[PDB]
């Protein structure tokens, strides 16, 4: 409850938020509590269901198997299944990855080798971050600690979405490397048609108001009603952001390091690029091919000094690395 | 001016037309020190253009190019900005920037691909004199390393890679030998000491004072074990990657899995010793791990 957020981080109170599945304790968020999750800012309704462990195991009896992925895996899977704490961490996590990242994380899960990912090697985590909250240093309030700790991960392990997803439901199958790109893969798009679709209302096309203000949530807009009154006036006509164009720009956000190194050169001078050596820049870093009607909206948006080019701190300084 | 070209103009020593101009070893004095001890020269255009017709072709790259040519060399103030970037790049990156100058695609690097990157790079008399002192077409050594004496060889990936490759394990080998002094190993006080210049460490003598008690005995640290750790701090965002669900979690490393880590993100092996004297140098918490403000918060992003 409200008692147990105040022993709680940031990312354990907004789980907590969200979550409406408890199972002997443990809390969970359903697929659709995840979704609003990362596309929401907080619930709209209060309240919290409450089920047995049969219960729960029948809800996932369902599962379709791994090779019944799709963008819409989630959608699909409305509120017919559990995630937890860890699992919502490991999602978030896929969110910021660049396409390269599933590589390393694979290898990250694949203690030995053969190119597989096992049950109990996709567990270890859930056990990693179970033991080291755990503050044996620290005294006081013991119990409630306990109660949060109890909340997130529990005390082999309840069966969710996720796990009987990827292994099945006794647990044996194996997840190689072109699965679980495709699951990440999948979840970047289901996430961002979501969003997307929240904000065309039947279109092709988003506005680009509502392009820069889903991109404020990424920047340190230190006035974020004085930047959205710079796109709303900097374009006097909307043209329009396709999906396309959209996702172009998001996956382009999540490469925005190898970006980095390509410009650096400008940085070390202080000079600003233009719009055309830009758009070179995003492709030969990322591989990305941006519109020039993207690139020019960009521009728009972030270009304040209004020289239609762009410093270090216009564009790559004012992004946030969470 | 820039901080940049501050330092360029402080460390230079040629005028040629009253373009300025650094020697090689003027640039490995503006990488590895703080400020020159000391004398001046001025060339001809063609006397610069023999003191260039030394310079060794592409296929005679080494760790040493810059300190056989010790000052018989030449570099501009760009140039000068594209070594420092070369510096800092991780090696996957080499592709990108040789990407980035080959406008044409053909996989080889003209000299004219060259300068038309460089040249966008560029009190009125005050003003217009001092860009004159920075930009003046006139030949460096890189050029002619690069594309030859005429200019019309041209640079594939190959020679580019090897290249920046080589500066980079040049100018490390420099720091490692002038604290080495003459033996296999430098100290781990001064391991850190070097690597302190690439942090945002507040206090830097209470830091040094903990390695060493951290590390009464001494065991030191190979050039082998240095090199690899500058090279791993070039590639410090696929690290991040690699430990992203450590920082979503709020939670510390131990040793096997920074050292596994390590290699899963980068590819390199660090040897057990050298984890352990960067978690003896950054675990400052003493649990034996780290955690995210020990390590990657405290780097700069290469400032
Ligand atoms: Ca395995
Ligand atoms: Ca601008
Ligand atoms: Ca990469
Ligand atoms: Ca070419
Ligand atoms: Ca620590």
């Amino acid at each position: 409850i409200e008692d147990l957020d105040l022993y709680a981080t940031s990312r354990e109170r907004r789980f907590r938020l969200f979550a409406s599945i408890e199972c002997e304790g443990q809390l969970f968020m359903t697929p659709y509590d995840f979704i609003l999750a990362v596309t929401t800012d907080e619930p709209k309704v209060a309240k919290w269901k409450s089920l047995s462990k049969q219960e729960l195991n029948q809800m996932l009896a369902e599962t379709p198997p791994v090779w019944k992925g799709s963008s819409k895996l989630f959608r699909n899977l409305k509120e017919k299944g559990v995630i937890s704490y860890t699992e919502y961490l490991f999602l978030l996590c896929i969110l910021t990855k660049p396409h390269a990242g599933f590589r390393i994380a694979f290898n990250m899960f694949d203690t030995d080798g053969n190119e597989m990912v096992d049950k109990k090697e996709f567990l270890v985590l859930q056990e990693i971050f179970r033991k080291k909250n755990e503050k044996r240093e620290i005294k006081g309030d013991e119990e409630k600690r306990a109660m949060l700790r109890l909340q997130l991960y529990g005390y082999l392990v309840t069966d969710t979405t996720l796990l009987v997803h990827f292994f099945g439901k006794k647990g044996k199958a194996e997840l190689n490397f072109e699965d679980f790109y495709r699951f990440m893969d999948n979840l970047q798009t289901e996430v961002l048609e979501i969003e997307f679709l929240s904000y065309s209302n039947g279109m092709n096309t988003i506005s680009e108001e509502d392009f820069a203000h889903i991109l404020l949530r990424y920047t340190n807009v230190e006035n974020t009603s004085v930047f959205l009154e710079n796109v709303r006036y900097s374009i006097p006509e909307e043209k329009g952001i396709t999906f396309d164009e959209f996702r172009s720009f998001f996956q382009f956000l999540n490469n925005l390091e190898d970006f980095a190194i390509a410009l650096n050169m400008y940085n070390f001078a202080s000079r600003s690029i233009g719009q055309d050596e830009f758009k070179r820049a995003v492709y030969v870093a990322t591989g990305l091919k941006f519109s020039p009607h993207l690139v020019n909206t960009v521009f728009k948006i972030f270009d304040v000094d209004k020289d239609d080019q762009l410093s270090y701190k216009e564009f790559i300084g004012i992004m946030k690395d969470r």
